């Protein structure tokens, strides 16, 4: 009765030779719950906006998705709304008033029976942030929105599901999220425990440590797994409607010159971006899971990896490259957590980034993980 919650990238498919990742590379029954990212809202209009048409509607991509439901019933075939790209303006200026919360969900009621989805993700991010086009006032209005959302999934009566993808640093919950009130209109709470670190911070660090670890400090100090999700858990919200995010990527840097540290917290050259761009994925700061195991774990490999005993992350260097990310010990360690604390389950950004292909060894090798803990656990009441 755990969930297994797969983000899919509709953009993977472009990535070239190997990497190219499509619906039909969706390893169906690894995942509960799949959800197809992303859909938008315009700005203008409060409607839902189509991001991909041409691969998204013309060749079929939301249609080609929700029908694996034929050949698997039980899991459930999601959209997700908003994602980084989108922006958080076009999110706060649609929930301001009532009658443009009404349009969207209007248009996302009819857009969810067009492509016969089984509901919808919410990943607006985020609201509240001054950073990303938000204000004060999105609080409220975003719990209202899913309020309107939830009831409109109502009188639809198909039982369709309302999820959202959350932050887990507690000035975010502060500034943009209604605990209780969000955790009892939400099938799922999707915690993006993941990006907690990066270049954007100044220092070489694993995204996803797990526990504090003594470099800690300030703003960071209760910025891991663990403490994000017991902070979602003392601000009112029920352990078996908590998802908890594995990240199938690393965060890279490339480190300030002549700096022969390469221990946690090392000082970058922030000016770089991140670590140089991979292959497939082609963006700084930012490696898939195979873009780093056929780098790290060949036989020849000139990479140095190191292990982040409190936070239980790999992270690897060569030269000026750095970079911190989840393996098969650091993803069985979150599995096993995850059931000791009696979460609702496990969820990954993105399917389309494990080893899909074996390149380095077994097929799918982190959500097989994911699969084979998930599968075997019953989610207790809550606590
Ligand atoms: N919810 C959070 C996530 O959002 C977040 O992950 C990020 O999500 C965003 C979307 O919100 C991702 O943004 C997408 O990034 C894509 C890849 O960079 C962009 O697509 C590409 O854009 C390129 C420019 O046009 C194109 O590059 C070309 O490639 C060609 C192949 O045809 C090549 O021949 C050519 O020479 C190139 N021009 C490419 O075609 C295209 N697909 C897309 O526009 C963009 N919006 C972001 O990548 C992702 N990291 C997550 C992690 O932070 O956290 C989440 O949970
Ligand atoms: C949808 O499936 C059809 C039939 O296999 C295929 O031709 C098309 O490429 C698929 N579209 C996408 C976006 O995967
Ligand atoms: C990779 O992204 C870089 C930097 O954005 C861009 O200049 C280039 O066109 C991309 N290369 C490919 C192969 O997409």
């Amino acid at each position: 009765r755990a969930r297994v919650v797969c983000y899919f990238s509709n953009w993977a498919v472009y990535r070239p030779g190997v990497g190219r990742y499509g619906i039909e590379d969706i390893p169906v029954d690894m995942c509960t719950h799949i959800i197809y990212s992303f859909i938008g809202v315009t700005e203008d209009t409060q409607q839902v906006l189509i991001i991909d048409p041409e691969l998204d509607v013309d060749k079929n991509g939301f249609k080609n998705f929700t029908s694996l439901r034929s050949k698997h019933p039980g899991v459930k075939f999601t959209v997700a709304v908003g994602g980084w790209a989108e922006g958080g303006s076009k999110y706060s200026k649609m929930v301001a008033a009532k009658s443009t919360r009404m349009a969207f969900v209007r248009s996302v009621v009819d857009f969810l029976n067009k492509y016969n989805f089984d509901g919808l993700d919410l990943d607006w991010e985020y609201p509240g942030a001054a950073d990303r086009g938000g204000s004060f006032s999105d609080k409220d209005k975003f719990l209202y929105l899913v309020q309107e959302l939830r009831r409109a999934f109502i009188r639809e009566g198909k039982g369709w599901e309302l999820t959202a993808a959350v932050p887990l640093a507690n000035f975010r919950l502060m500034e943009g999220y209604h605990v209780p009130e969000l955790c009892q209109e939400l099938d799922a709470i999707h915690v993006m425990s993941y990006d907690l670190r990066g270049n954007w911070a100044g220092f070489a660090d694993v995204h996803s440590p797990l526990y504090k670890r003594p470099h800690d400090q300030w703003a960071y100090e209760k910025l891991n797994v663990n403490d994000g999700l017991q902070l979602w858990e003392d601000k009112g919200c029920p352990t078996n409607k908590l998802v908890v995010g594995i990240p199938f990527y690393g965060r890279s840097f490339t480190l300030s010159s002549g700096n022969n540290n390469y221990n946690l917290g090392t000082y970058i050259n922030k000016e770089a971006g991140g670590g140089d761009p991979a292959p497939y994925t082609n963006a700084t700061g930012f490696w898939a899971y195979y873009e780093i195991c056929t780098e790290v774990d060949t036989a020849d490999s000139k990479w140095t990896k190191k292990w982040d005993e409190h936070g239980k992350c790999p992270y690897a260097y060569k030269g000026t490259q750095w970079v911190g990310y989840e393996d098969p010990r650091s993803v069985e360690i979150k599995m096993n957590w995850i059931k000791e604390k009696g979460y609702l389950g496990a969820m990954t950004w993105a399917i389309d980034m494990d080893d899909f292909q074996g390149l380095c060894g077994e097929k799918n090798i982190l959500i097989k993980l994911l699969h084979k803990h998930m599968s075997a656990y019953t989610v207790p009441p809550p606590r």
